[PDB]
């Protein structure tokens, strides 16, 4: 009853697995003389279809044959590049599952995603090799080391080109290869890092089965892409994560042109949007800051861009709002999800977009708000913890039924761990995280509300609020604040102005720290340590 329930699906669930269903397709689109999957605007190098169907082919036998099967995994190291989606495509065309990791990931953070991971075969880009010769000094499962940016044998590592030849036989060829059939609900596809909530990342494993369901959702043009083929998108989007990973897997599923980048630059962006004909952007929820500002949005020709679309962390309606304007667009076609649920099981549906809100719930997908403490099943409007359950939440937690029991509830109920409401046309809005919540004198403290609040204000370029420790107070909401090129506010007009909106309940007693950028997670997300860090060393 108070169940929101998604819609019927235009693409039903095609059978076959991930691998199955993305070879067939990347089949179609090479045939197809001429088909870009792949565009660097960095060095402005493209790459069709049928050179990477081939490529991903050649490394998915050549795999194969040097004995990998469905009881093995693999790393995937590697920033936005033309390299990083060979060795995933590779990989699940035969049944070995994917750990992608962070090319930004540091040496304990890598570690531990590396013994989560166990990889019998670890691709790496030249930048990221020497973490890993690093970490693989405990690390006795690693056999090979790939280089991917490569094209001949570097440092005694082989290339995905040598490898590759070493193993396919001399006479083989690309069309007649066929892709290993298995249990989609048991075998692995992914596993994905998660933020741990507060501790070292877990495994979070992603079965065959999740992936198709992805894809009926890239092919619905309500709830996804339509299937135009040679649309182009402008990816900005880290990969090894669900919102690049996912989005990217079901644009080949579509015959889409990726264009993607390295590294953030607000000069490149827009001609980037311009030149190659953008149809649909993907940014981050923190690069909204450098838009809203003004600059060059209207110096270039964004005529064709149909649409921005984000996720993966929280955005003020305040905010979102201000740069459709400047995009010139109806608004932000935003989705909520958790690693856990694979990719995005909130999606704002085409031409149904709501401010603050992230959207309806997807097809095979049934969510909830739930009474905090009672658990029952709220109505309309009514703020609670959010549950979501579908065929695209995780199978569990790698040797880790514990946490598995504690997120996911006996009726198949994932807990998101989030306050949330459905409204009249069931828009669905994420109010804040859980824990992200800051106790003052025994009162619940929302970032997103303070954030959100001072984002408004003009002078304020972008802020992070967290929960300075008192003692009496035991914790103070405060904020760390970046402005505009020449401007100022005392931090007392600042919180005068935070008071003036608010309650005395949630007054910035903690006060302004300033800062020249935000402590960003690079996953879109803002990163509470360095800030709650920044804080307690100014006070
Ligand atoms: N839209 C949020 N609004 C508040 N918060 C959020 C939100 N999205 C994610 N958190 C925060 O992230 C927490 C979990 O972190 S997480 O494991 O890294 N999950 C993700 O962020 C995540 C993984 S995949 C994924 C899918 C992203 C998208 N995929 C698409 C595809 C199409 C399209 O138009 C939009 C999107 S958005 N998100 C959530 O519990 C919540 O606090």
């Amino acid at each position: 009853k108070n169940i929101k329930k998604g819609p019927a699906p235009f693409y039903p669930l095609e059978d076959g697995t991930a691998g199955e269903q993305l070879h067939k397709a990347m089949k179609r689109y090479a045939l197809v003389p001429g088909t870009i999957a792949f565009t660097d605007a960095h060095i402005e190098v493209n790459i069709t279809y049928a050179e990477y169907f081939e490529m991903s082919v050649r490394l998915a036998e050549a795999m194969k044959r040097y004995g990998l099967n469905t009881n093995h995994r693999i790393v995937v190291c590697s920033e936005n590049s033309l390299q990083f989606f060979m060795p995933v495509l590779g990989a699940l065309f035969i049944g070995v599952a994917v750990a992608p990791a962070n090319d930004i990931y540091n040496e304990r953070e890598l570690l531990n995603s590396m013994n989560i991971s166990q990889p019998t075969v670890v691709f790496v880009s030249k930048k990221g090799l020497q973490k890993i010769l690093n970490v693989q000094k405990k690390l006795p499962i690693i056999q090979k080391i790939i280089i991917m940016d490569s094209k001949t044998d570097y440092q005694g590592f082989q290339s995905m080109y040598t490898f590759v030849t070493s193993h396919l036989p001399p006479g083989f060829n690309e069309y007649d290869f066929v892709p290993e059939s298995f249990d989609r609900d048991k075998t692995i596809a992914l596993i994905m890092n998660s933020s741990g909530s507060t501790g070292l990342p877990k495994g979070v494993a992603l079965p065959h089965r999740t992936a198709c369901v992805r894809f009926s959702h890239a092919r619905d043009p309500i709830f996804g892409n339509q299937i135009i083929p040679d649309t182009a998108i402008l990816s900005v989007v880290p990969f090894h994560h669900g919102f690049g990973m996912f989005t990217t897997l079901g644009y080949l599923i579509c015959g889409f042109r990726v264009v993607l980048m390295y590294r953030f630059e607000e000069e490149l962006f827009l001609r980037s949007l311009q030149d190659y004909k953008i149809q649909s952007a993907l940014l981050v929820p923190t690069l909204f800051s450098f838009f809203a500002k003004s600059t060059l949005i209207d110096k270039y020709d964004l005529s064709n861009l149909h649409e921005i679309a984000s996720g993966g962390a929280p955005l003020s309606k305040e905010v979102g709002e201000a740069v459709a304007k400047r995009f010139h667009l109806p608004g932000i076609r935003q989705g909520y999800g958790l690693t856990e649920t694979t990719s995005a099981i909130l999606i704002t549906p085409e031409g149904d977009d709501k401010p603050g809100a992230v959207g309806k719930v997807v097809p095979f997908f049934e969510a909830k708000v739930v009474d905090l403490d009672t658990g029952k099943t709220l109505g309309v409007n009514q703020r609670g913890e959010l549950c979501v359950r579908g065929p695209m939440i995780m199978s569990g937690y790698v040797n880790n039924p514990e946490a598995t029991n504690a997120l996911i509830d006996k009726d198949g109920w994932l807990h998101s761990g989030d306050i949330a409401y459905w409204d009249e046309d069931e828009h669905f809005f994420i109010v804040d995280r859980l824990k992200s919540l800051i106790k003052y004198k025994g009162y619940q403290v929302a970032p997103a509300e303070l954030e959100s609040i001072l984002l408004q204000h003009p002078n304020i370029f972008d802020a992070g609020v967290a929960g300075l420790p008192d003692d009496d107070a035991g914790e103070l909401p405060a904020a760390v604040v970046v402005l505009e090129h020449g401007k100022t506010m005392t931090e007392k007009e600042i919180v005068d102005y935070v008071a003036s909106q608010v309650t005395t309940a949630k007054k910035l007693r903690g006060g302004v720290v300033f800062v020249d950028e935000v402590p960003k997670g690079l996953t879109g997300k803002l990163d509470a340590r360095k800030i709650r860090e920044i804080l307690i060393k100014a006070k």
